């Protein structure tokens, strides 16, 4: 079924851009690429190339422009195309909201856990039968990945969180203040988003080493302003320079393979299929 | 696009009624309208007339006769086509459940704030791109429209409580009894339904002044019966003409404009479109 | 519109099996029978025999083979199905993870309450217009048939727990680690599982005696090694034969009518359609 143009194409480490980030700069050698899957479009053409001799397929979940809000993203398209180009590592960087004063907007979090708030995302596996999968997310991000990235952001001296529970809401619409108190003081959450679920699902039921770089762009209803999209935007194109030089630290890095012992998903549906 | 028929009717303040309200009366001057939308029928026909030398739109959101349950509402469709007519104003009138014994059955609730607990509503915004609208929410009725609401009631003589969180389930099936415990002592809302969202999202995307009359009918799983659909439809009907009154009451004074600062959702679009 | 084939098939109980539970043993004089419905296939043939004189109706709701996750079974027809063969009693047999302690893998639970955090069913009810049907949950098992599985558990010396509140999950992902603290510590749920919602919702707008026999395979997250689908498998096929004990047991005493006054839904529209 399989297909690409150009035809032959293959990628170490993905990069799936968030708010802010529409574009890569500079993988050498870019190719847009084109790659067939059962679900139809991915978000945009798929940017592949070389940094400093690691190949790295770049995604806009948004589209170029941020032209297709959270609720409308084709997940499985996206993720079906990174792994069909042969993929181990992904990297998604995201925009987030702040539950708490000291995740301060211009901060780095690498969250470990989430909590899933969404409703309307249509799909939220790869798996509908005759295959039943059900995989294993106790642990939902890769600890490989993470650690690198906190590792990064340590060395370059920015301030990266080393934990953190991501709420992932519905949207587009932003949070009222009696939900902001639910996440905040109920389910005690750190940060809020919208795009995190399915996308996390279908990583780990594709066995990829998948991590989020979030940036904290707001502190949702709790400032004397609440969030607008205006703001996020801002602070994400105002801070993406950093999120860059992490970017162009920690994939040098990634030449190898994901170390199976800290990668939960990595030999998922070993025990997850019926 | 838009076309109604009779052709080139208009109306400045919109009523959309809820359980038991599905005439309005009387609407001098009526006018049965069909107004086209992109997402085809609205729950019936919107009827235009005057109250007071107000032009007024009524909708049962239920349609006549209440054939559409909560979940198979076309939303997008009433909101659309209230927008085409030129309202400003949007009065809802809704029947709640209570989570609290001094919320009682026939008093007014003029909420401020809901939990979107639904799942199956299909579409919670218009914006599915290329324009990416996240609107602000923090404070989502219109405190102009609640403030009348509120003294209009007190001029009646009626019991109108100033506050309240909503929270919206999904239904048709009413709460289980974990459930309610959930609302009420986790969540600590005040009062239940079925409707409001994403009636209230849409409303705020359109740039509409909306506000919530809601009417206690019953007291959820917590008294010695619960509730049942014949109950709530019992107290609305022998309780509708208390709400019509409020009507009368606070239509004649919408003949101006919503105040820009007390309409969190009058310039919603300004900062919310990427 | 209602046909069979072989036409004329009837039966009075009805056996939904869960994980585990994909053929009945032995049903004697067994006819794999054809029920067509609005809402298409069921899961699988649904066969018809007898157990001491009653007639019994056994569908597994994943289909032989476990080939329908939680999320893809047409409940609706499923429902249908039963109720058109003239089941009063329904018995679901379900896996379910513990959140305490003190239910352990391998006792049963007998639940009483449930919470609904699915999001994509798609169809929560059968009544989408023009009769609006709200039927009342708050007490949503039937208490005649929840009474005859705990005496039947007893009886044949087994751990049944009286009492609990099952969660009932999206998946087909298990949760993570911050959504089990949820469900454990905030809202005080015993049981975890993904296929209730909305088999009940359904069986109770039919009219129907239906009450889960649940298994406990696992501890969710909270033992040193998390659930995986492997292991709920090989637990609930190490166990059905308890399972079927139980089911032997207390078929026989079904041959007379569910108790009204011990059956919450058994008259659930008469108070209910609008
Ligand atoms: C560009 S504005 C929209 C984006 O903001 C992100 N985000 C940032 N702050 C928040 C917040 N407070 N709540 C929800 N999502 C947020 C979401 O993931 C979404 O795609
Ligand atoms: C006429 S019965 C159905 C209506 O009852 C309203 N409602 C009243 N009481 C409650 C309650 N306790 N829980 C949920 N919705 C309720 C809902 O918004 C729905 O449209
Ligand atoms: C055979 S593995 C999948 C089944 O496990 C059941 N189940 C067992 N343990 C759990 C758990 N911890 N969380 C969710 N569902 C569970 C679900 O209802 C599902 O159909």
């Amino acid at each position: 079924f399989e297909i690409t143009r150009p035809p032959g194409v293959r990628a170490h480490v993905g990069v799936i851009g968030g708010s802010g980030l529409y574009d890569p700069g500079i993988v050498e050698n870019p190719v847009e690429v084109k790659v067939s899957t059962p679900y139809g479009n991915p978000s945009d053409f798929i940017v592949v190339g070389d940094v400093a001799g690691v190949k790295v397929a770049f995604l806009p979940r948004h589209g170029r422009g941020h032209r297709i809000p959270p609720h409308a993203i084709n997940y499985r398209a996206n993720i079906w195309a990174l792994k069909a180009l042969g993929v181990k590592w992904v990297i998604s960087v995201s925009a987030v909201g702040s539950l708490r004063e000291d995740y301060r907007p211009g901060d780095f979090v690498v969250p470990d856990q989430f909590i899933d708030m969404t409703k309307n995302r249509r799909h939220y596996t790869f798996y509908d039968g005759p295959v039943t999968v059900h995989v294993s997310m106790a642990d939902p991000f890769c600890e490989d990945l993470r650690q690198r990235l906190i590792d990064s952001g340590r060395r370059l001296g920015y301030t990266v969180h080393e934990r953190g529970t991501y709420v992932c809401i519905e949207g587009p619409r932003f949070s009222t203040r009696a939900e902001s108190r639910v996440w905040k003081d109920v389910f005690k959450a750190d940060i809020i988003g919208m795009t995190l679920v399915p996308e996390i699902n279908l990583a780990c039921e594709a066995q990829l080493c998948y991590a989020t770089l979030a940036m904290v762009t707001d502190y949702d209803v709790w400032a004397d302003r609440p969030v607008t999209a205006e703001e996020v935007e801002r602070v994400m194109i105002s801070n993406v320079e950093r999120a860059r030089r992490m970017l162009y630290d920690v994939i040098p890095k990634l030449a190898g393979e994901p170390e199976l012992e800290r990668c939960s998903c990595c030999r998922a549906l070993d025990t997850a299929a019926i």
